[PDB]
RNA sequence: AAAAAAAAAAAAAAAAAAAAAAAAAAAAAAAAAAAAAAAAUUUUUUUUUUUUUUUUUUUUUUUUUUUUUUUUUUUUUUUUU
């Protein structure tokens, strides 16, 4: 099964077909990263709900429902890096207003209406790298008060304009 | 028909590390070899120059014996004109 050993769930491979919800709930750092995923339940993860960060990278994951961010409203790290993420919205980030670090290195995500991260205050890393952006436009009103990184790699952005740009 | 994410295999090529070895070249250390130049203990041989002993040839010198001719100093008994 996962690794535990001290409140480090590091789910190696392991050919899990389903997300497991184990007995060792009272843990704060759990890794689903390579493992088959074939989506995040958003009911599932009630067991766990002291999970500070989790790491779910590199799955397959279709899209993302918006309780989850209110199931574990005490997360800070959500690595979901290569995901499929055809399309996302601001209504998944509604509930995470204590994220800190997000990592996105392949999900295709072309285009980006709204401001998908309205609610996101603390969010200090941004890594949005490899997903088809056409521009580094992410909203139209000011947000994102304390960022630090803003990864924007292997995109097609074309130019730079001021007005994509003042969001910021 | 096309494009991508977890999850398991296999094939060509390039650059690497470790281990078991095997050859070629190069360094020493030992056991020997063939020699052209070397030194040192013993017994012998040839040749040159010199020492000692013994036996003999030639020449020279001293002494003694004996023999033959000359200068001869003398004589006794006689002869002698
Ligand atoms: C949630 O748990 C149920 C029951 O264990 C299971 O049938 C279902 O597949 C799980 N879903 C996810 C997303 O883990």
């Amino acid at each position: 099964q996962c690794t535990v050993r001290y409140n480090v769930a590091d789910c190696s491979h392991l050919k899990l077909t389903h997300i497991p919800d184990d007995l060792p709930s009272n843990i704060t750092v759990l890794n689903l990263t390579h493992n088959q995923l074939r989506r995040l339940p958003p009911t599932n993860f009630t067991r766990y709900s002291q999970l500070a960060i989790l790491d779910a990278g590199f799955n397959s994951i279709s899209k993302l429902e918006p309780e989850l961010c209110q199931i574990l409203p005490l997360l800070k790290v959500l690595n979901l890096q290569h995901n499929e993420l055809s399309q996302i919205s601001d209504q998944t980030f509604v509930f995470c207003t204590n994220l800190t670090e997000l990592d996105l290195m392949s999900n295709s995500i072309h285009k980006i209406k709204s401001n998908p991260f309205k609610n996101q205050k603390n969010l200090i890393k941004l890594d949005l790298s490899h997903n088809g952006l056409s521009s580094t436009k992410l909203g139209t009103g000011v947000q994102l008060e304390n960022l630090q990184e803003l990864l924007l790699a292997k995109n097609k952005i074309l130019a730079l304009r001021s007005e994509e740009l003042e969001f910021l």
